[PDB]
């Protein structure tokens, strides 16, 4: 496969801030999500998702085709609860029909990052959406229950290296896991629908505790209230991606710089830009706009 990047059809900057704007809106407005959660963090774990089942020897999967729309993608045991993440962005794809889904459901990840006074992230339009016979078959995407070993070689599959690994994972900060979802249970840190360094200070600070929960499978929990995954203790076990959660925990500015860039890599893989192609655009929030 080669999946080239489309601009649609007669569409500008301004076009794309315009849905930006709208997504941005209905976040401030359904603020009452998951106890106060608000929307945010479940429209970034919908990106990363439509985006984590590339593969890069053969050019599959990725967010390019928009391919979650389809059921088999959509009911993917590993994709439990993001059909609330679809229903929100829904009536934004009425308003704006124009917009591929692969574009609307990466675009709804960095308004979420943006508004939760994240870093800016640059982002590309041009993913088409492509038939229901491209769809990814299941198990592509990570197992929780697992160490650094593992982690290593799956976000290698992504070409990610280890810097941008432990990057991506700082956005286990935000949000919570929900038992009926994924068999796990509680939030992460305090302030958790607020982008912070917050996850690696946790990691480092907190006394934590291996306990089985409801579901019978192992978390490690704190004191405060808070739990980590497996996968996510795993980065304080291993020595090369230790020394990286110590240098987010000591610079939530470097932290940033390096989200941004990996989590851009993360929504454009399997996808080939021409040189014709817009520049990637950086949106205002609506703060910025006075809205
Ligand atoms: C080895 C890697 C990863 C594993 C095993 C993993 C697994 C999980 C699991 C089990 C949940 C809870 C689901 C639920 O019950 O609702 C979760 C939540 C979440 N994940 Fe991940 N994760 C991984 C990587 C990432 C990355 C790379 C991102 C983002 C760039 C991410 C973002 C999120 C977000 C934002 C939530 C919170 C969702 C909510 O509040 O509903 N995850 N993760």
């Amino acid at each position: 496969l080669v999946h080239v990047a489309s601009v649609e059809k007669g569409r500008s900057y301004e076009d794309f801030q315009k849905v930006y704007n709208a997504i941005a809106l209905k976040l401030r407005e359904d603020d009452e999500y998951d106890n106060y959660i608000g929307y945010g963090p479940v429209l970034v774990r919908l990106a990363w998702h439509i985006s984590g089942t590339w593969d890069k020897h053969d050019n599959t999967g990725g967010s390019y085709g928009g391919t979650y729309r389809f059921k088999k993608e959509f009911n993917d045991p590993s994709n439990a609860g993001l059909q609330n993440g679809f229903k929100f962005l829904e009536p934004i794809h009425k308003e704006f029909p124009w917009i591929s889904s692969g574009d609307l459901f990466s675009l709804g990840g960095v308004t979420a990052v943006q508004e939760m006074q994240g870093p800016k992230i640059p982002w590309r339009c041009g993913r088409v959406d492509t038939p229901e016979d491209t769809t990814p078959d299941n198990g592509r995407l990570p197992d929780a229950d697992k160490d650094a070993g593992y982690v290593r070689t799956f976000f290698q599959r992504l070409n990610m290296n280890d810097r941008e690994v432990v990057a991506l994972m700082g956005a286990h900060a935000l949000g919570k896991t929900h038992l009926k979802n994924s068999g796990y249970e509680g939030p992460g840190g305090a302030a958790n629908n607020v982008f912070t360094n917050e996850f690696y200070l946790n990691l480092l600070n907190e006394d934590w505790k291996l306990e089985k929960n409801d579901a019978n499978n192992e978390q490690w929990d704190s004191k405060s209230g808070y739990m980590m995954l497996p996968t996510d203790y795993s980065l304080i076990q291993d020595p090369k991606y230790l020394s990286i959660v110590k240098e987010y925990a000591n610079d939530q500015d470097k932290f940033f710089k390096d989200f941004s860039k990996a989590f851009e890599k993360l929504l454009e893989n399997g996808i080939t830009f021409p040189k014709d192609a817009p520049s990637p655009f950086i949106f205002k929030t609506l703060e910025e706009q006075g809205l």
